[PDB]
């Protein structure tokens, strides 16, 4: 192992083998690192989360493989976080409660997922996605930057199940899926999408526009879209919303001139 | 700190500093109660639960600030709950297994919280409340006296996501919102009013009215409604069911008079 | 007690009284072993997992009252698993992270339940069950062989609700509940239908029937379904799906020949 001297561990954490844990990294009550792990700089990890939890493998003979797990720095992780070996997760990552991530997934910078949220294996999260409460990323899902998943929404990946061949839902830049809403595998969800809470998304979703219902149905451009206290037009959101994103110093036009 | 001789704590528990602890209270296995938490006479703390949980504020230093957290007299906590602090909840409160409960929220007495259910900051629950299993109850909603949230239910507020201006839900007495309903952020569900399972509430639900349906659609008055098994009226249900109720030694009508 | 030279017991266990531990258990970090518990050969019970956790009952006065639990031989059950005395699961039984099981209930062999599944009392559940993420299952559900629950069902049991007569559901041999699908009170799914994600099921589903929409609607027979990748027929999916089944290593036909 190699554990900084700034690193604050505190009891009950139990650490394996093959960890390292940067500098000014706090880790709370009862953790269970176990091997493989490599926590970068500044990063907090919630009282009695559990990281690089056992792939499959390890059940066979109670061996443990080798499933390295990195979370890069900064992170503000929540109490009780499961994560699986062989995922990345980049910078400034956040978490909600109770918050489980699987195996050969990757997960940006500047990511949110919340209390509850359940991320499957082999998924891509881009950077500043916001996954809100109890959200389940089924695997091959693919999350592109910028995305919001409300709570209680669920990406799945078996057409006709139970069956063989999964496809998973892509959702491009900018899109949001409000509460509750459920989306059918290999469904794509285009850029600055809007899914209408509750709905039931069956076929794929042009970019800006607005679908809503079970199953859902196309009702509008997103830029008909009035805010409701304002009365101004909300989308594409990126000029009326910056609280956390990369221009809230600046504005999005000067800031994708510079990128 | 101030620690009754009465109380049990178990092992591993963890205390902080200025925490008040009252007679007979029993604090399982592994909790770690945070600074500044108060838990009033008779209360059972669950297992691994985690009381006076930080605010965002302790992040930008660790140094953790002053956001007391009270809970009432005989609460019934199961395992692993996590409370932040700077709430206030009252007497008789149980809960199931791993619920969240936030920040600058408060919950009265007689009030159940089911498995996994998450109730956000800023959040103001009645008396005699039941909200079931994994149960999303949004920032800014208020749920009046004798509601109740079956499994699944999602309170939103963000009218056009993401946005700055929030609305949240009212859920007036009595009204039943029973499972899988999503209901739409600044909606009003009125007194005894009944969302039927799955709903997609978005329109203000009128008292004694049952809506079901995405988007949900009255369908009648709730005193329509006759049990599936004895063919009785149901509704208003304070007549016909009591169990856990104030009346339940009596009956509604004498009840009511005497308050 | 009886525990087995054999068992691997890791630090932070707790364990009750009349408990029995068999041959080559492993009992990862922190798991509460309460009163009354007996796990078979060969299984895994994950880190701070509850196993016998208390009935209604031991809070009248905090005396534990006397509800064994039984897990079956070889299980596999992740970390904060929480299972209630008065159940009984057969063997191989494998769980993802966090899931809660109450008393009263019954599981089969080779059932699997995934990551967050609240499963209530007096259920049932039968052999090679799969119950994948965050599914509800209420008191008084019949859960038969073969049955697929995909993440975010919920089957549930008040039909007028509050009230005091309630009706389980049945879900018949085969039969596959697509995600984020809720299934009214009483209402039988019967053998090898498909109820489409998101539904809303609020009449019973007759035998190889496809019903989707809210409120559900028959749309076609299981039959008509084309694999999404190879244009194969799926349905009964016992004939095109086998991984994990009894009859993986031969064939449907054969297999039920010999059973
Ligand atoms: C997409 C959305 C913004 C559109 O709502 P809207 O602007 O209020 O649409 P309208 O109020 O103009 O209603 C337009 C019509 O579509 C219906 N409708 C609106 N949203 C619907 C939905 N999510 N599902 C089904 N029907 C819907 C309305 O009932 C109305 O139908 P009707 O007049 O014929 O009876 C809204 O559905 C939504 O999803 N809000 C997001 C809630 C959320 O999840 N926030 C994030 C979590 S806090
Ligand atoms: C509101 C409720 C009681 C009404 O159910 P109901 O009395 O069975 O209504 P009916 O059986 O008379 O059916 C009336 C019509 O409305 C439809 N309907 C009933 N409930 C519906 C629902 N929740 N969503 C959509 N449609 C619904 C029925 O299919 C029928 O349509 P149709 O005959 O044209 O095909 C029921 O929907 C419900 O919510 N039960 C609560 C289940 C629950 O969540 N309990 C608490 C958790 S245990
Ligand atoms: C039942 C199911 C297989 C049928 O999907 P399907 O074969 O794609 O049906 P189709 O694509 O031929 O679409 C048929 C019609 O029914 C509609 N439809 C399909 N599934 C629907 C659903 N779940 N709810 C409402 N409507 C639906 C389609 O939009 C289309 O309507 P339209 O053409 O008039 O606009 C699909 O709904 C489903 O449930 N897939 C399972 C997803 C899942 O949960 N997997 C497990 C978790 S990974
Ligand atoms: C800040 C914080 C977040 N969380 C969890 C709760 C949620 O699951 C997740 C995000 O919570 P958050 O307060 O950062 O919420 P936000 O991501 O900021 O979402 C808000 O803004 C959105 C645009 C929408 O308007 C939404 N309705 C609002 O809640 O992280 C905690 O558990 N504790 C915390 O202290
Ligand atoms: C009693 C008890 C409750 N809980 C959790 C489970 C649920 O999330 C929540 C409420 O469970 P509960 O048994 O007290 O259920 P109730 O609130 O009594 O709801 C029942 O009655 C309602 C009218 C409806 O008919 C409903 N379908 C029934 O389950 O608390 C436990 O985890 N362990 C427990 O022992
Ligand atoms: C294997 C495994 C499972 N689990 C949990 C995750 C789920 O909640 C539950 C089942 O996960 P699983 O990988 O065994 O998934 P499966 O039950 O194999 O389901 C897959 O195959 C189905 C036919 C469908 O195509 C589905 N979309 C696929 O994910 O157990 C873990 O937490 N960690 C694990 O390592």
């Amino acid at each position: 192992n190699n554990i900084s001297k700034s690193a604050i561990i505190k009891e009950g954490v139990i650490i394996g083998e093959n960890v390292t844990i940067e500098d000014n990294v706090y880790i709370d009550y009862g953790c269970i690192i176990r091997d493989n792990v490599h926590i970068k700089k500044g990063s907090f990890i919630g009282a009695r989360s559990i990281l690089g939890e056992y792939l499959v493998d390890f059940y066979n003979d109670r061996i443990n493989k080798k499933h390295p797990l990195i979370i890069g720095e900064n992170a503000l992780i929540r109490t009780e976080n499961v994560i699986y070996g062989d995922t990345i997760i980049g910078d400034n990552f956040q978490t909600g409660h109770k918050v489980t991530i699987r195996e050969n997934t990757k997960i940006g910078n500047n990511v949110k997922i919340g209390t509850l949220s359940d991320i499957q294996h082999h998924v891509y999260i881009g950077n500043y996605v916001n996954i809100h409460s109890n959200v389940f990323v089924g695997e091959k899902s693919i999350i592109k930057d910028f995305v919001w998943l409300f709570p209680h929404v669920v990406l799945t990946n078996d057409p006709t199940p139970p069956s063989n061949e999964l496809l998973g839902v892509t959702i491009e830049l900018f899109a949001v899926i409000a509460a509750r809403s459920v989306v059918l595998p290999g469904i794509h969800i285009n850029e600055d999408a809007l899914v209408g809470a509750g709905a039931v998304v069956t076929k794929d979703v042009p970019k800006e526009t607005v679908v809503v219902g079970n199953p859902a149905r196309e009702i509008c451009s997103i830029r008909k879209i009035k805010n409701k206290i304002t009365g101004e037009q909300v989308y594409p959101w990126r000029y009326t919303f910056k609280r956390g994103m990369p221009w809230e110093e600046t504005d999005y036009d000067t800031w994708i001139k510079n990128i």
